[PDB]
């Protein structure tokens, strides 16, 4: 069909269609006569996997015959989405399988929508070492992802009554044709138990074992040759009345059972410090086996383990626990060896999402931990007050102990002191590091910071999800864009190009028309084709402000209805993404949008000139659905709280303008684009602090501002909610009283810029040649390029985008 | 190698390693370099599986165009053991495999060892569907197995310090080569509940679901093309704080989590009571499907129902719920059909093991199922009243009713009520049912009541693991026998030839060295291939006896140290078999075997002229093993509790000649060799019943029998536990005061009955001329016979041996 998508050659399609049948025969048991549609995407992913074999066997073969360092990308979370399309762009088969399907009578983007999403993350953190994955094998790197193979990923989201309902995310109820089980390669992972000291040293004994068995899932390099692997444990009860010890089995393996859907939020479940325990253990065994398959001098040449924020952080005290306990190393120089192997990237700055689990829970699960994470404190401790003497604040705040009625172990602390490198994940957030909640760490070890700001991988965000838009631009300038993204920028060479203009607006169309086709489909939902189309999909949260663009959505319902003669921009105003089960704020946010929407898209006055609709089960595979579709992309946290943000980069590389805050990467983007190409309003991050430091008086916006007090007033008196009044007056009292996130501060720089929008978007041509500078600008926020810095700055190791034989 | 296990065919071989070595590459994912011997067999698995497919398909297509009357076996328990020699037999692709694997450097049996026993049952009666699933494949029925499959199958039974312990049997760890999941199949299962009573008539509502997923498994006919199903299903919770009810998903997955392990014993467990109806709910919904895929009034013409033993027997009121509440017949013709579809096989008169469940349990868990079953019970209960006039006492005994404390359904009573047919499964035993425990249901409806002799399939329990004998006896009278094992009776003509005299003792040592190998290697026990190989394996039940044997064993000993100079015939008396988690002195009967074995296999004077073996682990893949290796066969329950027995058809089809009550089918067994050619002792019925009218008195055998005195008081005195003198005091006093199965009475004829056997042994030709003339009598008991019976008798179908295209 399109050149990007690779050749459908005669002899591979026919191959193709010989190996689809003999899946459906001798894999799903069936003939053609009662083949269900899930039996022929199952023949088809089964068909695909098996391309993938030889080179999976000879990439892990050639890592053992050349022993490169190995890097271990340790993750609580891998919100990888599907991998049939992501498989065949990697493989070069999409045309081929595309042409094997048709022949057969099948649609093969109908069997894709059979395949579930491997939701195994929550959003920005977890996607974020989904697309390093697949930069690190586009790159040539031994690279191991290592997780948790939850049997219940992120919960299915439904709307009831405009209401977030909660179900079980059932991934593998018909199987995972990708993974492949390793139950030979399973280990023991201990807890509870005691430690004794004998003359050998500490001994952890009387321990309950869990066994961790590992799933591999292949990771395919773009058109390299190359595939690593993810490995993901799942919890196994140990081998050694009679009923309730069998049933009871069950408790051992929840540990696996699901993912903790809390976002950007730490609460201290023992569940969850299980979780994480589990997959350090596991994979630090796996890591020290390999070492030993090539004395622990040589092991930080070899072996790199990235910690996915602190979630992994007890690998610190683990490799600790492992060197001096049962390697027999002296304590200094297992700690040389353990800091010069582990690196450490920091995904947030708000306060509440630390990880700072109680000593007495540390005491009981995991005794050992404990004692060699005082042991680390102290001798770390015994540096900074050697460095800094006499500052004894300094001791107290650097601690990995936290005192209190409940005394705690900071886990970024101990990240910090246990790591050669610690990172942010955009400049902006790097440098707040340094300045500010890591600025005694980094005055003490200045060498240990660094940025690596965020990226995604353009496979899946363009050339899977926007084969148009990847299609025009390869016409222009080939194909090396897609693993050398920085090449868009020839791009800016067709700012004026007539062609160039019509068929980006024209992919752009395609997707709105796409996207809208989705939603008739698959929930009856109506949107004019014809309107801009606004969205923000992300997490919900306070500090993500969807409340803000709550308030700009009901003020264009407003000004129209006061001028409803008023020429106004159409849009279709979207907004999805998933709350906390236990956060009530958000909920209420969710509900808040749905109920504007029950008003707004019911008024005769406005008709089509608006419509406000939520987004349901906001995940990986509508992103790509909906991203390409979008015209106008939310990016609009608080200055000072979205560390980066990589939502915003998949919209820049996909065709839509940003209105944001000067916040995260958005800050990059703008720089990359040139801001005259951005929508960036509202205060900056030092706005953000002289506002703090005056205190923060949410009546005084109320006071000066009519329209926005019209908006509250209507919250307030149950205009969203004629049938229950105060439903909403949680959300108007912490807009009133305690925003944290000075939702009002911005509301009319907010209301300004989403005006000059609206202005550019009623001149056509205009529109799409700032597409064109956004686009031709999003090279940077490619991963390929973020990896290669990790690589080179963090790692030691040198990319390579060559081919393997 | 020899010719019964077919042809090495230079392609098939060919094709065999092209296949094998596919799966190791596509489907283990490993090449020759790192491949594990669990890799190969894993490989060989999917090779000899890929060869049922087509035939599988084709099998139920057929099915489907000619619409044959449909036969659904019912049972909580298929005692399946492995799969891949039986494949390979009855596909006829055992030499080519063997030779295949051979030329790829690999020994097919020790990969065939890998496999783990589908230990899906208890014993007898999970064995018999095992055996009737491939006679009714072999004998070309449209027949279903239907059944749980249950994570964990029957507990692995180690013997630690002389004692049992139990382990989970966690047979699916490496996954199931076998099987085909088909969760689009799924089916849901309700659970409590209330009745409502509206227009329409009843409706049960607020169920709680659990979903019933299907897993299908191949059952080859011996080489006629067939491949049946069995459907196997399995938990799953429905789709529909936030981590807790993930995990609290756990509890309805639990009810096919385990096999309950008890024998013959009744617990009301709840979760039982729910695995019960499980089973029916999802099979019933999948017969109905079926049929009407084809008014009801053709049902019993199309499907027949049998429930083995009362653990289904919720069929009978499930089909009328469905019948009367979802399909809206009148009661009366839906309980014609049901009748007519529904035939019960009765398995055992203990009384303990008859289910009589609460009516408050089934009023909570199946509200609507007590309903029917109370009307069930009035007009039935009618019936009676019209027959049987003024019979008051009748009508209490025949009650599906039983009162008392705790009210309780009677299920045989159900299942007699609702059944067209009611079998037991050996004749001695059908008898019995028809003159006391059901004799006011035969006198009612004496046209119900019927015997089917329990057997064998003579594929596993002949040339699957004894292939040497199959030789030999296809050597001269062809391999018809396989499927015609009447034919055997052909080999009374050699019983004076001397090669086939010396073959049949040739090949019986064989399997002793062969046995004796196995315990060297597994468990580096040493065991005097030279001796009578004595066994005893079934499960501990004071009803079988082990402590009858337990008594002869000591009272070898005793007269081996009051003469030592005298000659006896060296004996390896093997006992094993697995006891009931709560069933103490089955416990304590397991732990008095090991500590005989430690006084007499250590004491000098004994040598190896006695030794005594309890063999781990008892299982369908061990009864493969030591079933072949036996001489002596010990079927000894005291005469009238064991209903039929299988294990002694399968030792004399294994030229071991037996000693036993003229119990079961002992009694038909002796019946066709000739009482002559059997080891009969002890009290029959008849004496039983006597001494029960008198009163059994065990003081006065031990007043009387100074060497059975002198054993009890080595039991009693310490002997057999001088670090515990009292270890077995309870098994003393129980034999001395409370035995319900006469050990004492039947002491005497026993020790006797044992001198004969070895009076015999010391004869190796007549010994091997009476061997003859069992083997070639044991063709009344292959499980085809008993299959035709229950085709053309019960079912009304008539079975064909002739080959599928
Ligand atoms: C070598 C090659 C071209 C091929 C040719 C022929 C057959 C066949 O059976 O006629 C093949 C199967 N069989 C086959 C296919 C599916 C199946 O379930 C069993 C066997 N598989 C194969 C593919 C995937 C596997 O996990 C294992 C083998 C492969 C086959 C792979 C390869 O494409």
């Amino acid at each position: 069909q399109i050149s990007v998508r690779g050749l459908a050659g005669v002899e591979n399609v026919t191959e193709l269609k010989k190996n689809f049948n003999r899946h459906l025969h001798f894999t799903l048991v069936k003939d053609r006569n009662v083949a269900t549609p899930r039996d022929y995407y199952f023949a088809l992913a089964h068909t695909v996997r098996d391309h993938l074999v030889g080179r999976w066997i000879r990439t892990q073969q050639h890592y053992y015959e050349k022993d490169p360092k190995r890097i271990y990308y340790l993750s609580l979370e891998f919100y990888m989405g599907r991998t049939l399309q992501n498989t065949m762009v990697n493989l070069a088969l999409e045309n081929a399988c595309d042409e094997a399907t048709y022949q057969l009578g099948l649609d093969m983007e109908e069997l894709e929508e059979i395949e579930e999403d491997a939701g195994l993350g929550n959003g920005g953190l977890g996607r974020l070492a989904a697309c390093f994955l697949d930069s690190m094998a586009t790159l040539g790197l031994a690279a191991y992802g290592y997780g948790i193979r939850y049997e219940f990923g992120i919960f299915n989201q439904k709307i009831c009554g405009g209401w977030q309902m909660e179900e079980a995310d059932d991934w593998l109820r018909y199987g995972n044709p990708w993974e492949k089980a390793r139950p030979e390669f399973t280990l023991p992972v201990h807890f509870y138990g005691r430690v004794e000291h004998t003359s050998q040293g500490a001994k952890w004994v009387d321990t309950q074992v869990v066994l961790a068995m590992p799933y591999d899932t292949p990771v395919p390099g773009y058109r390299n040759n190359v595939v690593n692997t993810m490995r993901l444990w799942s919890a196994k009860a140990p081998n050694d009345g009679y009923i309730q010890a069998v049933l009871d089995r069950n408790l051992a393996e929840n540990i696996s059972r699901v993912l903790y859907p809390n976002d950007n939020f730490f609460e201290g479940k023992e569940l969850r410090l299980k979780q994480e325990y589990f997959v350090v253990a596991a994979t630090l065994q796996d890591i020290i086996r390999r070492f030993k398959s090539s004395n622990f001098d040589a092991f930080p040449d070899k072996v790199a383990i990235q910690l996915n924020d602190t979630h992994p952080s007890l690998a610190i005290p683990e490799l600790m626990r492992v060197l001096v306990d049962l390697e027999r190393l002296d304590w200094d120089k297992a700690w040389e060896v353990t800091v010069k192997t582990c690196a450490y990237t920091n995904h947030t700055v708000l306060p509440e999402a630390l990880e700072r689990w109680p000593v007495h829970l540390l005491e009981t699960l995991l005794p050992r931990h404990l004692q060699i994470i005082y042991e680390i404190n102290q001798r770390f401790l015994n540096r900074v007050a050697a460095a800094f003497p006499g500052d004894v604040d300094r001791l107290r705040r650097m601690s990995l102990v936290e005192e209190g009625a409940v005394k705690r172990i900071n886990m970024a602390h101990l990240c910090i002191a246990g790591s050669h490198a610690v990172n942010g994940v955009a400049r902006i957030h790097s440098e707040i590091l340094k300045k500010t909640i890591f600025k005694d760490f980094y005055e003490l070890e200045p060498h240990k910071f660094q940025n690596k700001t965020n990226g995604i991988t353009p496979r899946r965000w363009l050339v899977l999800c926007n084969p148009g838009l990847a299609e025009i631009i390869a016409e222009r300038i080939g194909e090396e864009y897609i693993s050398d993204l920085d090449q868009l920028r020839k791009l800016l060479s067709y700012v004026d190009d007539e062609a160039f203009i019509r068929d980006v607006a024209k992919v752009k169309q395609e997707n709105k028309l796409k996207f809208a086709a989705y939603l008739e489909r698959e929930y009856k939902v109506h949107i004019n084709p014809n309107s801009l189309f606004d969205v923000q999909v992300k997490r919900i949260h306070e500090y993500k402000r969807q409340l803000l663009n709550c308030l700009h959505v009901i003020t264009l319902y407003n000004r129209i209805k006061k001028e409803p003669n008023k020429f106004v921009v159409p849009r279709t105003v979207m907004i999805g993404g998933k709350a906390a089960p236990g956060y009530h704020m958000a909920k209420m946010i969710i509900k808040l949008i749905t109920a504007i929407g029950d008003v707004v898209n019911h008024d005769p006055v406005v008709g089509d000139r608006l419509r406000v609709i939520f987004l349901e089960n906001y995940r990986v595979s509508l992103a790509e659905k909906v991203i390409p579709a979008a015209d106008l992309s939310e990016q609009i946290s608080t200055a000072g709280t979205e560390a980066s943000g990589t939502g915003n980069m998949k919209f820049m590389l996909n065709g839509a303008l940003t209105i944001g805050t000067m916040d995260g990467a958005n800050v990059e983007m703008a720089e990359e684009a040139g801001e005259e190409n951005f929508f960036i309003f509202g205060m900056r991050v030092e706005d953000v602090d002289r506002l703090d430091q005056r205190g923060y008086n949410a009546q005084e916006y109320y006071d000066r501002i009519p329209e926005l007090r019209q908006i509250i007033e209507q919250l307030s008196s149950g205009f969203f909610s004629p049938k229950q009044p105060d439903l909403f007056k949680d959300i108007v009292n912490m807009l009133m009283h305690h925003d944290r996130f000075k939702v009002f501060a911005d509301y009319e720089e907010y209301v300004k810029c989403q005006e000059r929008v609206s202005a550019l978007y009623k001149n056509p041509r205009e529109w799409t040649r700032m597409v064109i500078r956004n686009i031709a600008t999003s090279g940077k926020f490619s991963s390929d390029r973020t990896i290669a810095q990790y690589a080179r700055e963090i790692w030691g190791v040198e990319p390579s985008r060559q081919r393997l034989p």
